[PDB]
């Protein structure tokens, strides 16, 4: 409907598959080369199913942050034919607050949806499903269950992946370009 849209439905377009593992179907973001990000709670093990297209995980790593403390991202990289286009030059360097995000969600149960969530809060810490959790971004929307793994923009950054709800909010785990150096 207007640019916040705009640039979130170009992230779908391009950036995005369905990633299938035994704890549910969810958004997964591709961010460069076979690279991508899925919230740790749908346990990836050694295959996963990605647009229902069995393939072999050639790693797998659960981010802690240097406190030992769970963010809630896991990276892959994906036994795929095919590279992503790299949009690392859209991640924060840094922790921050936002103006104006959408949420954009491509499942089976819920495609092409996007959510104006309005205003981000740095929140920090969340006993996120009795996991302590650090880096959690907040927005005040009634987010459902089949969202996890949605994207998190605004116009011109990809700021984070919704983890979790409490019903009147949601929550999302940061994404910084520090975690895709390589």
């Amino acid at each position: 409907m207007g640019p916040g849209f705009d640039f979130a439905q170009a992230i779908m377009k391009k950036n995005t598959v369905i990633a299938r593992t035994e704890k549910g179907e969810f958004t997964m973001l591709g961010v460069y080369d076979r690279v991508a990000v899925i919230p740790t709670h749908a346990s990836v093990g050694e295959i996963i199913y990605i647009n229902d297209v069995e393939t072999r995980v050639l790693d797998a790593c659960a981010l802690r942050d240097l406190t030992d403390t769970n963010l809630e991202i896991t990276i892959v990289k994906l036994d795929r034919n095919q590279k992503f286009r790299d949009i690392r030059h859209f991640l924060p360097r840094c922790e921050d607050d936002y103006n104006d995000a959408v949420l954009s969600v491509h499942t089976s149960k819920f495609p092409n949806m996007y959510i104006p969530v309005g205003q981000v809060t740095n929140y920090g810490f969340l006993n996120l499903g009795g996991t302590p959790t650090h880096r959690i971004l907040m927005y005040n929307f009634p987010t459902r269950a089949g969202q996890c793994g949605g994207v998190v923009t605004t116009t011109g950054k990809v700021i984070g992946i919704h983890v979790g709800g409490n019903g009147a909010q949601g929550f999302a785990a940061m994404l910084l370009h520090s975690y895709f150096t390589d």
